[PDB]
């Protein structure tokens, strides 16, 4: 059975657990601990191939060792979230794209761009700044809400066929 290693990654509070936490719980939860790192296993099937998708959500104090470039390495594809009414969030996009590129040593990995949040009035970020910057990375842009489920099999679906895509080439 085919298992994708997916990682998501993001400012603090973007709502990276919420969005795990949807995927594999189909819940949404209001307090999920902000300084855990962990992940978790959900079985699906995306265009009728049996996947193990194996979600590493990212957090805990800002640091940069050997062993953490490896153990983000591990990523075949990765979840770059930002929250639509957060622009400080949607600024830090260019650093976490780099830092993957950094330990992958590839210009082209798989990945997504996640405005999350969407269930909210507040927005600061417009569908056209990241429609744009998703387009200048040559990566798809998703809208999402960990809150009413809005997009979220999108967000996952879509990275697993962007990793399949970067094994045929
Ligand atoms: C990801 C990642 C990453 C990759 F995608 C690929 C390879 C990596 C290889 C590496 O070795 C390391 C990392 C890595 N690990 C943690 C990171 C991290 N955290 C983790 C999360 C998100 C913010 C805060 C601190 N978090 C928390 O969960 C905190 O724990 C809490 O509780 C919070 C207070 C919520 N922060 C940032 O950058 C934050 C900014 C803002 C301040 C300066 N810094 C520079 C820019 F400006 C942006 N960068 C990080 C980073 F690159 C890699
Ligand atoms: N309204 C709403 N709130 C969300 C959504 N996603 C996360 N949150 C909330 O935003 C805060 C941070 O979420 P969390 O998942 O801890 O962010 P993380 O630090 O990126 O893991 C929490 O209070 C969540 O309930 C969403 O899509 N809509
Ligand atoms: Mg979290």
């Amino acid at each position: 059975m085919t298992e994708y290693k997916l990682v998501v990654v993001g400012a603090g509070g973007v709502g990276k657990s919420a969005l795990t936490i949807q995927l594999i719980q189909n819940h949404f939860v209001d307090e999920y601990d902000p300084t855990i790192e962990d992940s978790y296993r959900k079985q699906v099937v995306i265009d009728g191939e049996t996947c193990l998708l194996d979600i590493l959500d990212t957090a805990g104090q800002e640091e940069y060792s050997a062993m953490r470039d490896q153990y983000m390495r591990t990523g075949e594809g990765f979840l770059c979230v930002f929250a639509i009414n957060n622009t400080k969030s949607f600024e830090d996009i260019h650093h976490y794209r780099e830092q993957i590129k950094r330990v992958k040593d590839s210009e082209d990995v798989p990945m997504v761009l996640v405005g999350n949040k969407c269930d909210l009035p507040s927005r600061t970020v417009d569908t056209k700044q990241a429609q744009d910057l998703a387009r200048s990375y040559g990566i798809p842009f998703i809208e999402t809400s960990a809150k009413t489920r809005q997009g979220v099999d999108d967000a996952f679906y879509t990275l697993v066929r962007e990793i399949r895509k970067h094994k045929e080439k």
